[PDB]
């Protein structure tokens, strides 16, 4: 690898997936695509299909005890995982994306971002054999309490979220553990709705305090449990009380 | 549209995105790709870039009051939204994916799945002008408490999650509001780990009760707040108590 872009904190992400082409959505486009071109982020995919030996390249298998659904076939998946681990060498944490995993939040994203090397295992069908968790997986993580057709979209969501914390990928993420304040661009009037005059004022301290107050107000109204997680500053306590008094 | 596959509950999803090619990850592959080919799911994209008039096809704009980041330019985004709404005709709910949105969970996925027509607006940069929420957006939803480079991955996560509830897309999603039980496929022994003998027993009622007990045990150990959301059946109360007594 060569180039001029500072990449001390670069991340390597190994991916195990039956649909590696899905990952073009992050490696070919936008901020993540730029990260890849600039060697800040590398996404390398192994497909269990390439580790099959039967004529029809079988990658699913029947669950012991029956059921409607299939599981990922153990041998092709295990061989793909082992190949990824050999490529990564020492220090790679292996993650399985599952609804039974630890719930991802921004704090967890920043913990994951400390790893220089990750391997992300993408389950299809009803998922993977329990014993592969014990033998191959370091951590299970969920992107949220819902079921998807595969772990690819969860894996891409985690890649994108961690990529933002790689220095140089971006040009403020839930600033203060709070929801975003309202923001505005041109025009000054839209369908009779005006930009709050403080944002046109050029008064940097007044704008900062208005934005903080609005963030505290929105977080209180939409997600009050997020405020319970915080030890508010004196300034935040006062702006929230002002917002709550104005609301009432 | 023509074909033989039953599609009474088919869904149309309009998408507003600066990177419509990202959506190939769902429309070209796997279960979602099959849904699209069989006319169960249609994903139609409008790109704000196509609604620009300046020589350089500008789609970002500066925030009033300053800041580090840009917002989506209003005119191209609004025109794209209006074109999607005209294509959808009556009854289309407009969704903006944002961290300040309602938190998606499987119950919310099933509520969203009742809509025959959705429009999903994908924010890039720091997001979109507050007044477009009031004028264009019916509902805001978040896929989870983390920030991504754009609303594309959130949008694709919601499409995939709702697609599973379209009759015919699949061949059991958090069965019972509980985490998955352990499951197993070949071989019978893996790195000295055996398949629980009950799953080889062929006793359908014994297997059902073991799986339910294991689901209740895993949910209790990993996500005990999920049990507080439930009114357990008599059988579930007894299997949980058995699992908790065995654990202690
Ligand atoms: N039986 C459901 C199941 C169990 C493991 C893996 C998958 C694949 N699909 C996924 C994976 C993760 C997530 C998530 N919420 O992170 C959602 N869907 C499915
Ligand atoms: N300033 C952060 C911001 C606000 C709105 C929209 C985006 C775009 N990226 C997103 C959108 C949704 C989600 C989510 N959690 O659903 C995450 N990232 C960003």
């Amino acid at each position: 690898s060569s180039g001029l872009v500072p990449r001390g904190s670069h991340m390597w992400i190994g991916v195990i997936s039956l649909f590696p082409e899905m990952f073009k959505a992050i490696t070919e486009f936008g901020v993540t695509g730029r990260a890849v071109k600039h060697n800040l982020l590398k996404v390398e995919c192994w497909n269990p299909r390439d580790f099959t030996f039967d004529k029809h390249k079988t990658v699913d298998d029947r669950p012991y005890g029956g059921g409607p659904g299939m599981l990922m076939m153990v041998q092709p998946l295990r061989d793909a995982i082992h190949t990824a681990k050999a490529a990564a060498g020492e220090g790679a944490k292996v993650i399985y994306l599952s609804p039974q995993g630890r719930k991802l939040d921004q704090g967890g994203v920043t913990e994951l971002a400390q790893n220089q090397k990750l391997i992300l295992v993408c389950g299809r069908y009803e998922g993977i054999d329990e014993r592969l968790i014990q033998t191959e997986i370091d951590e299970e993580w969920s992107i949220g309490d819902y079921v998807l057709t595969g772990g690819e979209l969860p894996a891409m969501t985690l890649i994108d979220a961690v990529a933002r914390f790689i220095p140089g990928v971006l040009g403020d993420s839930f600033a203060d553990g709070l929801l975003d304040c309202p923001h505005y661009t041109r025009p000054e009037v839209l369908e009779g709705l005006t930009v709050p005059p403080v944002l046109m004022s050029g008064h940097h301290e007044e704008i900062r305090k208005w934005r903080l107050k609005q963030s505290l107000q929105r977080t209180w109204l939409r997600r009050p449990e997020l405020l319970e997680g915080l030890a508010l500053t004196d300034e935040q306590r006062k702006l929230l009380k002002e917002a709550q008094a104005e609301h009432n």
